[PDB]
Parts: C-alpha cells; sequence; structure tokens
C-alpha cells in the first residue's frame, strides 16, 4: 500500500534526524561534564591545600597566643619589682639626706672642740706665767 | 507487502519515542550541567577570596611572631637589670647601715670630748684660784 | 513497492540503534552529573568550613597584635625606669662616697682632740705639782 510507504518514510526521516538531535546534544553534554569534573578536581587540590595552610597558621597562632600571655607576666612581674626599687632608692636618699646633717652638726661639733682647746690652752699657759714669775 | 508495512509502521512509533526519551534526557542533563558549572564558578571566587585571607593573616601573623620574639628578648634585658639593681640597692642599703654605726660612734666620741674639755677647765680654773689666792 | 519497503526497514534498523546510542550516552552523563553535583556538595561544606575558621584565626589574630603592642609600650615604660633607677642609685653611691670620707675626716680630727685633751690635762696637772710645791 503506496499510502502506507509514503507517510512511513516521512516518518523514518524525521526519526532520523532527532536521534541525531540528541546523539549531538549528548555529545555537548559529555563535554561539559568532563570540564566540570576537571575544574572540581583542581578545586579539591585548593581546598585541600587550604586546610593544610590553616592548620599551619593555627598552630603559630597558638605559640602566638602563649607568648604574648608569657609576655604580659614577666612585663608585670617586672613592673612590680621597678615599684619595689623605686620605694628603696626613695628610702636610701631619705637616709642619706639625714647622714648629711649627722656629719655636718658632728663636723660643726668637733671644730668647736678644737677651738675650745686651743683656747684654754692658751688660758691656761697665760695663768701658769704669772704665777711662775710672781714666784721667782 | 502489507505484512513489512505494518511491522515498519510499529518499529517507526517505537523509534519515535525512543529518539524522544533521550532527547528530553539530554536536555534535563544539559539543564544540571549548567546549574553545577553555575556552583563551581561560585566556588571558584571563595576558594580565590579564601587564598587571599589567608595571606593577609599569614602575614600579620609574622609581625606577631617577630614581636613576640622581640618584646621577650627586651622583658629578659629588663629583668637582668632589675637584678643588677636589687644587688646594687642592697650593697647601698648595708653601706648606708655602716654610716649610721659610724655616725654614732663618732657623736659618742665628741660629747665625751665636749665633756671633759669643760670638766678640764673648771678643775684648771680651780686650781689656779687657790694658787693666786695664796700667792696674793 | 517492494523496493521502497527494502529501505524503509534498513532506515528503521539505523535509527533504532542511532536512538539506543543517544539514550545510552544521556544516561552515562546523567550519572557523571550526579557524581560532580554529590563532589560540589562536598567542596560547599569545606568552604564554608574554611571560612568559619579563617574568622576564628583572624580574631584571635587581632587579639594577639593588640597583645603585641600593649607589651611592647608597657616594656619600653620600664626600660625608662629602670633607666632611671641605675641614675639614681649611681647618684646615691656618689652621695655614699662622699659621706664615707666625710666621717673619716672627722674620725681623725675628734681622735686628734682626744689626745689633745689628755696631753694638755697632764701638762696643767704636772706645771700645777711643781708650783703647789713651790709654796709650800
Ligand atoms: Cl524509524
Ligand atoms: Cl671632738
Ligand atoms: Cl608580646
Ligand atoms: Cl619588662
Ligand atoms: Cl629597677
Ligand atoms: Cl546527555
Ligand atoms: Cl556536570
Ligand atoms: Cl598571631
Amino acid at each position: 500500500n503506496t499510502d502506507r510507504i509514503a507517510t512511513a518514510e516521512l516518518g523514518i526521516a524525521e526519526n532520523k534526524k532527532d536521534a541525531q538531535i540528541a546523539k549531538a546534544q549528548a555529545n555537548e553534554n559529555k563535554d561539559g561534564i568532563a570540564k566540570n569534573q576537571a575544574d572540581i578536581q583542581l578545586h579539591d587540590k585548593k581546598i585541600t591545600n587550604l586546610g593544610i595552610l590553616h592548620s599551619m597558621v593555627a598552630r603559630a597562632v597558638g605559640n602566638n597566643t602563649q607568648g604574648v600571655a608569657t609576655n604580659k607576666a614577666d612585663i608585670a612581674k617586672n613592673q612590680a619589682d621597678i615599684a619595689n626599687n623605686i620605694k628603696n632608692i626613695y628610702e636610701l636618699a631619705q637616709q642619706q639626706d639625714q647622714h648629711s646633717s649627722d656629719i655636718k652638726t658632728l663636723a660643726k661639733v668637733s671644730a668647736a672642740n678644737t677651738d675650745r682647746i686651743a683656747k684654754n690652752k692658751a688660758e691656761a699657759d697665760a695663768s701658769f706665767e704669772t704665777l711662775t714669775k710672781n714666784q721667782k
């Protein structure tokens, strides 16, 4: 039957093209998937590398946090000691000033004694001289 | 031949649908690939941004590690100096205490001298008085 | 028409296979897309986790940078104070050395006074003895 054959020929030509369309899209799709896969692989390496770098920094930061706290405590000790030394130097200055006063007072006394010893000696000698001359 | 035509019609209708199936899957697949591509693009920007942020932190951490070590050495110098000042203040206190002792000893001596000078003067004057009165 | 039927049968068998090819590729592609999607999902969680970890470290680093600067200023204050205490201890030593000199000078004077007082007393007593014996 000619009419049936005719219809069938058109259908087959349609199907040929539709299969072709599908096959072509599936080939393009195959390429897009391989590209995305490639990109994901590079991402995987980058993400793993960022993990490693984070761990590295974290460890360094840990050491620094410890070092800061340690330094802070040591500075505080230093500051307390310096404050103690300031007090002790102040007290030493006070005592030094006192000694300066003490020494000056003493210097005045011993100078007065030196003076008086010599004055008294001359008065005694002069008085012995008169009595000696009077006896003779 | 009618029997051949009949078989052929069924085959064509089968093929039509199978092509259609393929085309439909390939269209869905095309959409999934575009979505994954979109996601990968956003991932790319995020990963690049994390790289930059890591570099930034790394540089800051570098400066802090240096600052910790520097501060640690400077504290150590401070502590050694403070320990030296403690010794020197201790020695000064020792010498101050000695001077306090020295001054007191001296204060006692010069006071005894002052006393004796005056006592000896009175004894001399009283003795001159007797001899003077005896001569007359 | 037999020749038309014959050609048509070959075409249908070709189309059957081409549709099949397409369908098979589209099924493989469907699987590759699901796998890439799965990988992207894991990447998403990793990238989000790296964001969080970066923020965490950044905050710690911030605190350390502050702690370094603070410690640096406090050390500097300590160092200036220690330098001041060194000067003050030096001056105290100078004054102490002066006092040592002052005390020794004074010790020599008061010892000479003690000596002279006693010498002068003996000379006076001996001279009174002669005059007394002469009067009688
Ligand atoms: Cl067909
Ligand atoms: Cl004296
Ligand atoms: Cl520090
Ligand atoms: Cl310090
Ligand atoms: Cl100090
Ligand atoms: Cl596909
Ligand atoms: Cl994909
Ligand atoms: Cl840090």
